[PDB]
């Protein structure tokens, strides 16, 4: 990167928020994937959107790819500097504005994260319901498309996304629902607000999301049940489905993956195939969920059911990916994320679990059972490329049964870089071109976070 174009981006954003330093760009350029950590050529923190504004329209003009990044959690390679470039730290804009709790909407900068923004609605009676087990920029959730435990109820971010600020990449501004605008529904022209959600920084940067708010839930109360099996645990899982049992959460872990939790949180479940639940209501909605629930369970041969415990409990539910890396001290992982038609749920976790097992590999199942969804979490030595080679046939080919079920090769993660065949064969030619098109209006000159999904 010359000189002369790193003044210039001084003088945008300040010099203490542009950097070169080796150490600074190596360590933005990778993210919780195992995809090899490959630099930018620069990293700027702009202070509010008019600096990104400007960030944006120095780079695209000037050939130079333009990176987006928030907080760094991803898991498909999508901050990866494939090309080089300029990587673009989103996270020192860090403000909620335009709170409307009359409305349940609120207004939030690429800074914020999850907990930040239900510590500040802390006595508010609303929260924020999308729960990524990371603490990851809720700007970056509504690039990735992201959902999590609570999606089951609440919807994923697809869901709850109302509005979006977004920066083209020549630099232009764009809201797109319209400035200021938050409402229940419109079929005003095309939907612009849903193409940005899941792009991934790949047709823009998001500079603000406008989020729906949710009514905190009356009463709680969380349950355990463990199963001789997978394939009774995933039964239980499509029967309460089917019986239409509103659980507010409904979280899969295979014997390893609870073993892996036991050792990591100081739960101390039963070592077997286990549903973690959760259900919101009043007492009378509770007690009707909970005899629904156990009833279902106990006939696929469920073990009896079993707020600080609440607590911990979901902590460790959400820290399943580094209970998992820490039964292999010194490992990456791989996480598989297909999502099926709930039907076909039990073919392929069962034939998933089998297929860990027949094989040398090391893997974890958990998921959102509830939705479509589950990941299998595989054990990489960062030395052994021949098991790399291993895991990654391993998850193409459970990407592609998926397909074959009729279903999605990603249910929340995306695309980055890992996925980007298994995209073409799920949409075909017409689709894949038609994604290109869109891409290219946005982007022309391909700089907006070029090799990423497509
Ligand atoms: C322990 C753990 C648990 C997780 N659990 C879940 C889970 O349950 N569900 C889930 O969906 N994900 C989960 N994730 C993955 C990750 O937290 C989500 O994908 C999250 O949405 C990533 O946000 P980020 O800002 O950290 O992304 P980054 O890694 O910073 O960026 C991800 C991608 O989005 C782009 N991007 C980021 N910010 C912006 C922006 N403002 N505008 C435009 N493009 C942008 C980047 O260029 C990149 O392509 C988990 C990760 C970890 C480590
Ligand atoms: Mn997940």
């Amino acid at each position: 990167l010359s000189q002369d174009f790193v003044e210039a981006l001084k003088a945008v954003v300040g010099s203490p928020h542009v950097s070169t330093a080796s150490a600074v760009r190596e360590q933005h350029g990778h993210d919780e994937s195992m995809h090899r950590c490959q630099p930018p050529d620069a990293v700027v923190w702009p202070q509010n959107v008019d600096q990104v504004s400007r960030v944006a329209s120095l780079c695209y003009n000037q050939g130079v790819p333009i990176i987006p990044f928030g907080t760094g959690t991803g898991v498909e390679g999508g901050v990866c500097a494939v090309q080089g470039g300029v990587c673009i730290n989103l996270t020192h804009m860090d403000q909620i504005t335009e709170l409307n709790t009359e409305d349940f909407s609120v207004v939030v900068e690429p800074g914020v994260t999850r907990k930040a923004l239900n510590t500040h609605l802390r006595d508010s009676g609303l929260w924020f319901p999308v729960d990524p087990g990371a603490d990851a920029s809720l700007c970056g959730m509504a690039a990735t498309g992201a959902s999590g435990t609570n999606a089951v109820r609440y919807g994923t971010m697809r869901d709850n996304v109302i509005n979006l600020e977004v920066v083209l990449p020549d630099g232009r501004l764009l809201h797109t629902a319209g400035r200021g605008r938050h409402y229940r529904k419109s079929a005003a022209g095309y939907n612009l607000t849903g193409l940005f959600v899941g792009s991934e920084g790949t047709l823009g940067i998001i500079t603000s999301t406008t989020l729906r708010l949710h009514p905190a839930p009356e009463a709680t109360v969380a349950a355990t049940c463990a199963f001789p099996s997978v394939q009774a645990a995933v039964d239980s899982t499509v029967q309460i489905l089917q019986a239409a049992v509103p659980v507010a959460r409904i979280e899969f872990l295979d014997d390893v993956m609870m073993d892996a939790c036991n050792r990591h949180s100081k739960l101390n479940c039963p070592v077997a195939p286990t549903l973690f639940l959760e259900f919101h209501g009043s007492q009378q909605t509770l007690a009707e969920q909970l005899q629904r629930t156990e009833a279902i369970t106990q006939d696929n041969g469920g073990s009896h059911f079993s707020a600080e415990k609440r607590n911990e409990l979901w902590a460790a539910r959400h820290n399943a990916w580094y209970a998992a890396l820490a039964l292999s001290p010194g490992s990456k992982a791989y996480s598989t994320d297909v999502c099926v038609p709930i039907s076909r749920l039990p073919e392929i976790l069962v034939e998933t679990k089998e297929e860990i097992k027949a094989s040398k590999l090391t893997g974890a199942i958990v998921g959102h059972v509830g939705d479509g969804n589950f990941h299998c979490i595989l054990l990489v030595d960062p030395d052994d490329a021949e098991e790399q080679r291993r895991v990654k046939a391993f998850a193409e080919n459970l990407g592609r049964r998926a397909l074959a079920l009729g279903g999605t090769c990603t249910g929340e993660h995306g695309i980055g870089l890992g996925k980007r065949q298994l995209l073409q064969e799920e949409v075909g030619p017409v689709g894949v071109e038609t994604m290109r098109q869109l891409k290219n209006t946005l982007d022309p000159r391909g700089l907006m976070n070029p090799g990423k999904v497509l």
